[PDB]
């Protein structure tokens, strides 16, 4: 009744190199995947995802209720009015199974001019006690830059795939201003599993999270070896096989906008599965004032009707809309 999506594995290592022709061959694979289901698996990425999964688990399984309140975002703790994005997202036993921890650009400090200006979507990360979680902040901050370097390379491939120079996107992806975020999501094993946390799709599938499109330029996602994700096609939702050695990549809704929907943002959802697992997305966001001129690779002139959209405004509205539609995570 449910088929499987074709998610090809793409060796992205040439995108770190200087072999321009081998990088074009990668870009071709990115193009075909973005025109098909919208997903591919980046392999030969150079990131130690075993350590990522290990450190994330140690954190998830040792953080206490007291620590979670102390780090909670505004939605769970009224004392933290400045934490709209960064902080801990608490579970609700009996009602909400998922919980997570989100942090932003480590360069967002009290000295950063965007923090000084109080610009929306900019926040200073919060962190647990170093002695209670030794090495976690240092591991997490390094991972932000590890996956940032991978994402920069991926963006080179997407740029070439669309007929642009390889810095078309990456020039807007900078350490000093990127709004990109990491989210460490824990999906717990629960017995009994609360029914209030399980949603029933229109087609009858039991879901942990309803359909949505990523709010991002691209999404660089690691998940443990538990199949859960599905992508919508015209013939219905298709299962995305799990691969806990690589990264699941897809374009976000900002990419759809700037390419006149040539690279669509795939509609994705999360099947319910009673299994302890991890979902660790990196949302490749640009700067608050970054603006990419839309174009249409279908057209000889590449002309597009779409208005240039400032990334900051896109992000703010996108994250609020996602909360209004799919609920507070
Ligand atoms: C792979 C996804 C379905 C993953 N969930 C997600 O990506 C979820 C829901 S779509 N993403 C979000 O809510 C947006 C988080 C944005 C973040 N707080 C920020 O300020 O930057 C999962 O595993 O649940």
């Amino acid at each position: 009744s449910v088929s499987k999506a074709n998610v090809p594995k793409i060796d992205v290592s040439p995108l770190f190199g200087d072999d321009q022709a081998a990088k074009m061959r990668v870009a071709q694979q990115i193009d075909a995947a973005s025109r098909d289901t919208g997903f591919f698996y980046a392999v030969n990425h150079g990131i130690n995802v075993q350590r990522l999964s290990q450190k994330t688990k140690e954190f998830h399984m040792s953080i206490t209720p007291e620590e979670k309140w102390d780090l909670a975002i505004r939605a769970y703790n009224k004392e933290h009015q400045d934490q709209v994005r960064a902080g801990y997202y608490l579970s609700i036993p009996g009602k909400k199974a998922v919980e997570s921890f989100c942090y932003l650009n480590p360069n967002f400090t009290p000295d950063h001019p965007r923090i000084q200006a109080k610009t929306p979507t900019h926040e200073v990360n919060v962190w647990p006690d170093e002695t209670k979680h030794p090495g976690f902040q240092d591991f997490a901050e390094q991972y932000y830059w590890d996956v940032f370097g991978l994402s920069s390379a991926l963006l080179k491939g997407y740029a070439l795939a669309l007929g642009k120079e390889e810095n078309f996107f990456a020039r807007h992806f900078k350490p000093d201003d990127t709004l990109a975020s990491v989210v460490l999501i824990r999906y717990p094993y629960l017995d009994p599993y609360p029914e209030a946390a399980i949603k029933t799709a229109a087609d009858g599938t039991k879901l942990s999270f309803e359909w949505h499109e990523d709010v991002s330029l691209i999404t660089v996602l690691y998940q443990s070896n538990v199949q859960n994700l599905q992508v919508e096609t015209a013939a219905g939702y298709q299962d995305i096989e799990a691969d806990d050695t690589g990264y699941l990549i897809n374009c976000g809704s900002y990419m759809a906008h700037l390419t006149n929907n040539y690279y669509k943002a795939p509609i994705q959802r999360v099947k319910w599965v009673n299994a302890e697992r991890q979902s660790l997305p990196f949302f490749v966001n640009l700067g608050y004032d970054s603006v990419i001129d839309p174009f249409d690779p279908r057209e000889p002139n590449g002309k597009s009707d779409r208005e240039p959209l400032s990334y900051g405004d896109y992000l703010q509205n996108g994250l609020v809309s996602l909360i209004n539609k799919n609920g507070q995570t």
